[PDB]
């Protein structure tokens, strides 16, 4: 669709909810509108020359809804159905969480910035995991659901001894119904702040996830068509959420780990808790988004291209709002993008718009194609 009455109608609503309103009551609100699928659609044709992939896995086009977003699957067709090519649900962990004392999001719109303080309130994978099944149900059914994909991010329990047996909890859980895993060590707002990203530790850790897929399509005796109810009809990937704030061994650290381990893309990247000069922030705890994490995402992007050799493909995350902040991340070295801040602040139209902005933009720098562009400012 576009340009619509529907999108305007829609983004007068939403920025008057920005002057009055709780963030979190807003944000609520407009799931809530998305479950009973009374929002816009996007229905026009994507452009086939800003098609992309990770590896064997498909996207439409290049724009995805980061995680903490749907964290509990409930939204997913109406989110999808705005011009999104895929979107990463949860966080979620083995039981449900109310997560840390509310307010806990606070936005500053001037610097169109965020920050939260959440701490993975979700429902927990058993009602998560129906929810992604009523989901793929849906979708076998709806036209406008053909080829998108979710993707699901996994994590851990506030008291949770060991990272690692909620994990696999999840992966056996909901793992036949997701197209990628998202292993999310880093989140500030779980104490840590970081779930462990030390390399040894996280060399564990991705070992253990992509066995305990692996353990799911020899345990099941069904084909695979039967098996892997999701859109890619394999296996999910696995790809790691990585925090900004490391330093230069870290990273370096953790990009050979990457290496050894053969993962199949990394997210860069997470909030950051290195921001000050936002004065309505002065008093909050939490990570922040939005344009203050541009290009400090941008740079740790540039980084992790370099230090994994080009061989690991990257999934961007954010203060992405522009189709030129798009190719930025792109031309650093990103395959896929993910929007998160960009729908509080730009509303309804944020896909359609972006979309539109890029395909112009590759245009215009004689690029034929997106892929073309991809690692091409190094
Ligand atoms: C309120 C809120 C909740 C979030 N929850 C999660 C989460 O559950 N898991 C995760 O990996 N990232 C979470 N994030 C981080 C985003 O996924 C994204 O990486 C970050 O906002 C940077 O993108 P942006 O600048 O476009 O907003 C959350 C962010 C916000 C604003
Ligand atoms: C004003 C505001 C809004 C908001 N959240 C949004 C914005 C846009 C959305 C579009 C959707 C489109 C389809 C389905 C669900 C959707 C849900 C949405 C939720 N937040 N979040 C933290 N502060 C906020 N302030
Ligand atoms: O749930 C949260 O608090 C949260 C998780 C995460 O990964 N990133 C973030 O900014 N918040």
């Amino acid at each position: 669709e576009s340009y619509n009455p529907e999108f305007f109608l829609y983004d007068i609503f939403l920025k008057f909810c920005l002057k009055y309103i709780d963030g979190e009551i807003c944000h609520d609100l407009f799931l809530l509108l998305g479950k009973y699928n009374i929002l816009p659609y996007d229905t026009s044709n994507d452009s086939i020359y800003a098609c992309t992939n990770i590896k064997h896995l498909d996207f439409i086009n290049p724009f995805g809804v980061a995680a903490g977003f749907d964290k509990n699957g409930v939204c997913i067709d109406s989110i999808l159905k705005l011009g999104f090519s895929f979107i990463e649900i949860g966080t979620i962990t083995p039981r449900g969480q109310t997560g840390n004392a509310k307010p806990r999001i606070f936005r500053d719109v001037e610097s169109r910035s965020i920050i939260n303080s959440c701490g993975f309130n979700n429902m927990g994978c058993d009602k998560v995991t129906e929810n992604l099944i009523l989901f793929r149900k849906r979708q076998e059914e709806d036209k406008l659901l053909s080829k998108h994909i979710v993707g699901v991010s996994i994590g851990k329990n506030k008291d949770t001894v060991n990272i690692v047996d909620d994990l696999k909890y999840c992966i056996n859980k909901i793992g036949r119904y997701a197209d990628y895993i998202a292993i999310n060590v880093s989140s500030p707002n779980t104490p840590g702040l970081r779930d462990n990203q030390e390399a040894g530790k996280l060399k564990n850790i991705i070992l253990s996830v992509k066995e305990e897929i692996d353990n799911l399509e020899k345990n099941n005796i069904m084909n695979d068509e039967f098996l892997w109810f999701n859109t890619t009809k394999k296996k999910p990937l696995v790809f790691v959420k990585l925090a900004p704030d490391l330093n230069q061994e870290q990273k370096k650290e953790i990009a050979d780990v990457l290496l050894e381990t053969n993962i199949d893309g990394m997210i860069i990247s997470n909030t950051t808790t290195q921001i000050n000069d936002i004065k309505s922030f002065e008093n909050k705890k939490g990570g922040v988004s939005g344009a203050k994490l541009k290009d400090i995402s941008t740079k740790f992007i540039c980084e992790m291209y370099n230090y994994t050799n080009k061989q690991i493909p990257i999934i961007a995350s954010g203060g992405i709002f522009s189709g030129l902040d798009a190719l930025e991340k792109i031309e650093a070295g990103a395959s896929v993008c993910q929007l998160y801040s960009c729908l509080v602040f730009n509303g309804m139209k944020s896909a359609v718009q972006i979309k539109r902005e890029l395909n112009h933009l590759l245009y215009q720098r004689g690029y034929y194609n997106l892929k073309e562009a991809i690692g091409r400012k190094h």
